[PDB]
């Protein structure tokens, strides 16, 4: 009853779909540093100098490509030298947006990096420019980068780390129209072309530079950054939460009815208008888009869990949040010339997490398991993949009742990701695939009994990956029966 | 020399209460100045003058005594290059300065933070915190509100702790910036705005109290500045400082502090009403952004400034202080409490020593200013009510100037009393004031004059009551009519049963 | 064949010609301070408490007026604090534009400022404010002038200097619309009347302040910086390098053609042009003259010589450099109403040197020798030459084919200073002379049997000056019998 017909051009493959678009985004928040990565070396958690190793598995079974630290709003407030030197040395200072709770910067900068050497991650370095001096960053690069003998070097050397760690993205302020310094884009276009100018690669590595771009639609934000600064910059950062119910963040993350549910994914949906939009200014002012759209908050905002600081952004994670991530990977990949990196907030325990902790307790979330679904997406190329579907439709919102995207893995085989948005009916999809014999097609479905289903430790597989029974392959065409409110991964051969 | 009495009528209106008359006129600035701090309020506690703690006895006593509601520290221009952590920690340690604006003179930094602070408590009074945004970064204004005000155990709440200060200091209102247009950094309004709105961001409350922040307005007439700072920035400032100084013959400042005649005057007075004018005019422009009046007009520096006295040193800004500036502040404090809606801070400049000073010392010595006795005068003001107050005054004329031979205001006091301020500004002419009284039944009357024989009469350690308040005898009550016999060049303060 | 008339009126005396158009520039570049200038109290090189006496001695022989020092793009990123105390205890740090080479801060405040009395020469220091707060320049200030007992005064004695020294002009930073922060004009006056704020006098002595100015033809820049600061200011900077073939700089320093010859002169003739356009903005603005015009660039940019690292900037002094040298110091004299300092780029072993050392070796170049010439300049009175000349034309490119200015000199003697651009074509001149009785003239010739020659350590002579004997007075005429390029400098009795 629900029909939708489709063409996958494989015979007109397009841009690489960069991997950097799976980041992830670790602030020091409420507890996604200290409980969900770093327990201590003397922890009874089982972990690797300190690092909690349930994480650590996690985290490599997805390939994280990067990580965003050390925000985010706190990175606008942070002085780097609290973070390195003997730990009992480290100043305790105040996480002030973020409950006002001390926080005693055992996490530091040889902390992080050390961790995402352990991972085989890179580093996105989020930089102070709204309450410090210009200095800051450029000491903070070399302390982080030099080869040479000079004091900063030698004195990561005298902390542990002789070799330069790999810095190979470095934000110029976060947030600067609002917690970094309520900035007019002409003042923050200045400020950026300024403290930009005092952040130097040395010769053994490229630093790149990300400038601070819009929130949501604004559109003046990125007109100005790129007419004043595009010259100085590798990439651009975006900021788009899906916010159901609007500012204040007020829904339930653990239990919502239709209406919620279909409110949501048309808001998580504007992403695509956003990106569209924010590309096309950048395109008057470089054609040729060397400077990346850098989409480097995104993900659900809900009300606080009862009982929680609201402060530390804790949140369930349902099906409803593992739809958000795929619709979003499907958007990222069809924009992959100019959005080319993409961190989802945050990480571990905080807002659309890949993982809860709770103790020696873990689960990773429906989250997590889309991350794991698109794998074959990172450094794929993208395929055009065109569906004709008719929308979804719950009182007074429409969405499109079934979102899908297609790429070719590195390995050379073609992966098809469909969505059913619909809450309770299935879909019947007809894909006509383009420039590629088929023969067969294996798949795993993302679902659960009930929208509002999300991972406990208790049930810690309520929502998780099986086998997908309903794809077959019929001369050019692939059909699948597409559950309700369901993610499938489809891999053609 | 003699000049015909004058007849002035008016009403009073007990029956038509208006806004609260905020306390916080009353507001004194104690820059780094010349003795200002160092001889004016801190002597040291191995000083042979009478101290507690370091803070001499006599003033201690003389400001609880006007109850001081805040008092802005430490500048000024000052304020704009201060390097809080210069003024924290063991005294044998922290730096000697230059004070660059006065006197390029050392600054020992013996008055720091926590002298400071705890002066503040002594008094009784509130902290009004001037921070430094021209030639700092913003965290240091960001550590130094932490510093103050962190209940937590952070290293910067522990350092205090460890400087002998174990619970949080309310800090209640905190300057970002000080004459941003001038020795702040001669920054174009337009900049000033973006750096406000920056600097502002990062002077955070923490749960346990609230600090206001009041952002760097204008000087004198120039409405432009209000204008853009309201249009940019008027979401994210409590206060909106303005600056306006009565300043003899114009800048700079050469008039004699001691020794006038008629002229300079009236001059001196014509000159000094202007604040109703600026008022006025930056209130309606901050209308237009603000009509609910959220932000407040701050006045933080009125007040006359002179040529300095002869064999000082000009970088110390002494001058003395005469029945001429009891008049300047009593007609400030006229203007003030006509316009308590939006005026609801002010700061006269400066507190000991400097400027138009509560009081003066010299090493033991101290004397009381005659304006001193006018914010005595003026305490029943203090969160008291406004009353709408009509005078029909003819004008005081001499040579080409004019101004209001009569002058005046009234509020309803939280003691229940009704209280009539008025000043005969004529230098020689005494005056009838007749005033009709409605919304309050009259049996009596009494009150304080501040007048004295000459007009240029000044105290000195020599003669320290030269001009004081005294009983005044002039007030009488029929029927609903308060007539007042007003002698010529003086302030009274009537308090009505 | 070509013949030039002239006129000079001793009667018409115009203003004073500053000595400080003599000014050197001695950034923290290559070994223009290391191996140039500050050798070590450890080094074999015969040296002055670390000074290298021969360079010492040659700069004292032709009376460097002031030193800018220390920078240059260097000084945007220098920390003065870096520089100052025990030398065991200075960080040392990266010379990020200069080869990202080490920098052990060995020559700092009191090295350099020790040097400037060892010459008796003026400082001309070059303050941070790209990466600085302004706390920083106010605070070096005070260091470096303070007669009172701050702590920052006191630190200075403790550091072995008694009385304050003499600091007579200040740059507010340098470049700013480039390696001092990337900015535009209008963010630029902002930035300079904020900081120049901070920068005080104290009682004892008067601190004059540069303004940073425009590059080239940049007149929007002068035009904003004038209307918004022109009353915060003492000087406003201009630089003007003389680039043969354009930026990158790829020509020859030491072989070249005729081609090559006569558009590096061309090139150089552009700062009158200059001077003149920038000095017609500043008077809408500073009608009196107040604000003095700085040129604290120029020179000319080669390509770097073979064997040498980029980033060092060394190139060969020929007889071509000779003849840029006196073409501007003609240009700065007709322009001594608003041009009263220049600082030549840069002093040893930097672009167009004064000095080139190698060890224990030195050498004097051609534009030394031009500095030499020049001497009676300094401080002198500027008198109006009028030249009528042919141009010198070489395929596509004419040049005025003679030059000249005159002075009456403290001495009180008029001195003429003439240059033949021609490569190869003699020039007679007569010059009418007008306000003085003529008796008796000599002179000295700066010039080389082939215009690309230069010195070496093997030839230190090829070019140096010797008497000239092609000038006599006939009437009210001095005549000039003027070789092919060359230079001569011409003292009447």
């Amino acid at each position: 009853e629900v029909k939708v017909n489709g063409t996958l051009r494989v015979d007109q493959p397009g841009a690489q779909v960069s991997r950097q678009l799976f980041g992830q985004f670790a602030e020091h928040l409420g507890t996604g540093i200290y409980g969900g990565v770093w327990v201590g070396e003397e922890s009874p958690i089982p972990n690797t100098h300190g690092y909690r190793n349930d994480v650590v598995a996690a985290l490599k079974a997805i390939a994280v490509p990067n990580i965003r630290w050390p925000g985010g709003c706190f990175a606008d407030e942070y002085h780097w030298r609290d973070g390195v030197g003997t730990p009992a040395k480290r100043p305790i200072r105040v996480n002030t947006h973020w409950g006002g709770v001390e926080e005693s910067n055992r996490f530091g900068t040889h902390e992080f990096m050390d961790f995402t050497e352990l991972l085989g991650t890179q580093a996105y370095i989020a930089g102070n420019v709204g309450d410090a001096a210009p200095e800051e960053i450029a000491q903070w690069a070399e302390y982080m980068t030099a080869p040479t003998r000079s004091s900063l070097a030698n004195e990561r050397r005298a902390n542990g780390r002789d070799a330069p760690w790999q810095v190979p993205y470095f934000g110029v302020g976060n947030e600067l129209w609002g917690c970094g310094g309520n900035m007019r884009v002409e003042y923050a276009a200045d400020v950026f072309r300024r403290y930009q100018t005092f952040v130097k690669s040395p010769a053994s590595q490229k630093i790149l530079k990300i400038a601070p771009g819009p929130s949501d639609d604004d559109y003046h934000w990125t007109e100005v950054m790129m007419r004043e600064a595009s010259k100085f910059m590798d990439g651009l950062s975006m900021h788009y939460y899906t916010i159901p119910g609007g500012w204040p963040p007020r829904a339930s993350s653990t239990t919502f009815d239709e209406a919620a549910w279909i409110q949501t994914l048309s808001r998580t949906l504007v992403m695509d208008e956003l990106i569209t939009k924010h590309s096309a200014i950048m395109d008057k002012y470089d054609p040729a888009k060397k400077v990346a759209l850098v989409v480097d908050e995104w993900g659900t905002w809900y009300a606080p869990l009862p009982g929680t600081n609201p402060g530390f952004l804790q949140q369930q994670n349902s099906l409803r949040d593992a739809l958000v991530a795929s619709l979003n990977f499907d958007i990222f990949s069809q924009h992959a010339e100019r959005v080319r990196m993409a961190n989802i907030a945050q990480m571990v325990n905080v807002l659309q997490a890949m993982i809860l902790t709770d103790g020696d307790k873990m689960v990773l979330t429906p989250t997590y398991h889309v991350f794991a679904l698109y794998k074959p997406y990172q450094d794929a190329t993208h395929l055009p993949l065109q569906l004709q579907t008719p929308q979804y439709r719950h009182g007074d919102t429409q969405v499109p009742a079934v979102h899908g995207s297609a790429v070719k893995a590195k390995d050379g085989h073609v992966y098809i990701a469909l969505t059913n948005l619909d809450a309770s009916a299935s879909a019947t999809v007809s894909v006509q695939v383009e420039g590629l014999p088929l023969r067969a097609v294996e798949g795993q479905i993302l679902t659960a009994p009930a929208i509002a289903t999300y991972n406990t430790y208790a049930q810690p597989q309520a929502v998780a990956p099986v086998a997908f029974k309903g794809a077959r392959v019929q001369g050019k065409t692939v059909n699948v029966a597409l559950p309700a409110h369901s993610i499938v991964m489809l891999k053609l051969q």
